[PDB]
């Protein structure tokens, strides 16, 4: 049964949210994946964040781009840690998906993750932060992931 | 006298803003309604207002919102009835993300967005006001009279 | 007749402006697609603006880039309600169209849209809903529109 | 003692800004007009004024504006006269829709823009007094008197 | 009453903007510990903060700055706990210099990002409390009883 | 003899300083064409302006990208009229070059044209009109030019 | 007590902002001068004092300018010493202008560039000592001792 | 032995950062380049910082992108001259990397360049005029690269 939710409003998200699929795979983390539009299917929305809890999920990753409110309005229909992805828009670049996820006003939060495929592979890892401090072997598969992401480094460019 | 307008805003600090809109309606005899309605904590009061607003007489709506502003972004979700965005001003970004939150809506789902603070809610007003006008004839000349009297109302040159 | 008219500065917005004639095409909505540019044919700008009302127009839909002017020159001329498009510039990649046509001071309005493609369709899909106000038959047709929008919405990515 | 320069504005509150260039235009010995011309609230106040400016005898007009600003780029589409733009300073945006709805004028219509705000109206007065300069001898040279005192009259220290 | 959430922040001056976080965590009656770490002046206390707050047993931490804003990254940098970062609004970029300081973090070491300002810290303290009522059951209902009376607090309509 | 000088940094700044050449050929104005760079040939930059007046010349049109002073500069030096051309740069998409560009503090003017080819071509059109002022068969010619640009607009797009 | 390093400014204005690294050279005991060049208003005495100040012994010059903030990058142009360049904060644009102004200088040429406003001032000073400190060991102790003091200095939790 | 380090977060930096490494080669100034990340090995920066100057090096070049990090990280740990170089980022074209670096506030500084290549080059530039103040070849060798990059200026475009 999933305990993280991944939710974008199109296929054309896909490109940036399949980064936090895969970070979720390879810690072994059970999600689900999905297609939920905050402008397109707003009702869908609705069902699927007031019921998140109760279904069992821990954490919702939401990406969207432009005016982006499928994050925001996730969370205000779920109790449970909400955490925005803003996906990359073809005029601005995604600052408008940054400013309209990132600026919640004060009851109502969205932990927000950068631009981009950074941000979506940094939402699945915060999630895994997040359900590693009640799930131990997860804990030490998280801190294996780091410590190897450290060691890889190299010492000088090629 | 039922309304035939809704102007709806997140919070009474947003009325500061929107209470341009409600003025310059009254002034054109336009029968409205005046409302706070919050994306974020109240969605479900959302939900209820936008999908019953053309069966209860609305045509338009007018909807005040800043910061990350998504109050008229899930209205028009929600409604077929045009949907009019005042971005309000904010204080860190001065509005640029009530703006932007409000006029990207990706292609399906529109928001007429106007200017940034009360310029844009006076304009909503407005704006309200001509599409009313395409099909009510008196208001259509109560406009034209407005929209003669402030290009008669324009000096010639400046007081030093 | 139109009911609707569609302006374009020059040519190049056409890859643009494309997306709403495409759009009242579709909803079987009587109009008329133009090239009007304020700073080049000002004068066929003032005609176009002045007589639209009269001879039927019901909504005008302008796009225009740069110091995009066009949108807000057709409001100081019409009564009728101007939807301005902000078509992408080449550098500021839009954000000079989208300010210099959404920051109306009070009196003349411009109802705005998102910057490009998006923003000629859902300019097309507004003048609908302004017309579909008091026409029946249109109305039914946004309302079969919006509703196929909605349920043709996947559940998940492929 | 006919005026040489235009100076147009769209409101008495942009006066705040333009008075900077009337100033320095009479400093100058330079004929000019003052008025008020807004491109959305007189527009053809605006086409007359500017498709007369030659035949009236101006030689440069110098514009100003904010917000959306589109009297300069009008102004420049209905004459052939050299036109200057001042992005007078917006509330919400500092002056930045100003400058922007100002300087990013297409390929074809030109307007030459100056910073936003008071020194950008004073400027436009010194770059129309440098254009009149080119083919009058009296304002050349008081012109590089002004540019020399300006010059002297740099400090060689600040003040603690 | 040993602390299961750190709020850090670089300078008093951060303080005006954390304090807000603080008193929600109060408010929650969630244990917690407020203290100044900068990355900047005191990188090796930040080091030691952030690599054993784990054994510590802190389970969230939440951290503010602004302008080139490092401790909410370089705080995750050395834990694997979550982190909440809050920009602090700065005096010329409003904040903006703090928001893509903090958000724009590479792929591999996340920070939770908040709105800029008060918003931001207040809801830092909610993030962490939503995230620490997964396994609390006491605090999942204050946090759901907390939220609902956010909801039923709404008026209806605004006061002229 | 040359009565405009168009100026700017580099040979890259060729693609967009191309333009206003080939107006003012196209409307017969000498002109000269050069390299002169603010920041690496500072001494040829103050010679140049400093000169300029008595060589003849009546407008300056210069460019440059990045952080621009080679307008500033040049107007620093000269009573003539400068007109600046911020040129497009890599990273900011001449944002960078037009603030550094258009604000001058009071004093020294630089009238400013648009990012790119488009300020590069109405830098030579407000040349244009500058010169068209005491200069009747040129004013004449520049009347012919934008009648034509007006009567050449199309009515409707392909 | 010849001096090693010169702080140059456009305007008295820009003493506001620059009084910041005059207070810090003297606090280290860096012998320096203060003087106002302007690059727009006094083109040649900033020629000649940049062309001559490595004869005169200078070893780095710290530059403050804003808006169109070319003085830092003229300077460069005509010395081989490292210039560093602060930016002040202008009224608008809140000294974004003045930041890219001096930051994006071209390849060849470079301009070491530091935050907006009084930050900037006082860490142009601080990268001056820095510089000076690598071939002046009293210098190097007097910096370490200063570096160190700041750190201590920092208190472990904020005062409500 | 060393009197320069340039460091970077990653191999994409290379691209940029090459250009410092090109240009210390070129005035024959000692250097390492070394991959050192703030956010991925964050104890092999503290590491290398505090134990800079008793290495014999003088100043440090930093690279990063993003929320860019590294440099003002860096100068936390050393009493050296710390240069920073913004990359240019994918979506926000290194404003990130730009305010990132360059809004340190005061008490610990990092003389920042130009976003992306620009700013490498002229990192090692700065680094170089730092150099020649206590190295008279050195100083040599810089007047002669700064005569020949004004001299070999060409005077017109192709």
């Amino acid at each position: 049964a999933p305990v993280v939710g991944i939710i974008m409003g199109s296929q054309s998200d896909w490109e940036t949210m399949r980064h936090a699929d895969a970070l979720l795979t390879e810690l072994e983390i059970p999600h689900e994946t999905l297609i939920v539009t905050a402008h397109r299917t707003p009702d869908r929305l609705a069902d699927y964040a007031r019921t998140a809890a109760e279904r069992g999920l821990n954490v919702i990753i939401a990406g969207a781009g432009g005016a982006a409110h499928l994050p925001g309005m996730c969370a205000a229909w779920t109790r449970l840690p909400v955490l925005g992805v803003p996906v990359e828009s073809r005029a601005l670049k995604g600052m408008d998906s940054l400013l309209s996820i990132v600026q919640m006003p004060g009851g109502v939060p969205v932990g927000t993750l950068a631009i981009g495929a950074s941000g979506a592979k940094n939402a699945a890892l915060l999630a895994a932060s997040i359900l590693a401090l009640y799930n131990p072997a997860l804990a030490a598969r998280l801190e294996t992931w780091r410590a190897l992401q450290t060691a890889s480094v190299p010492n000088s460019p090629i």
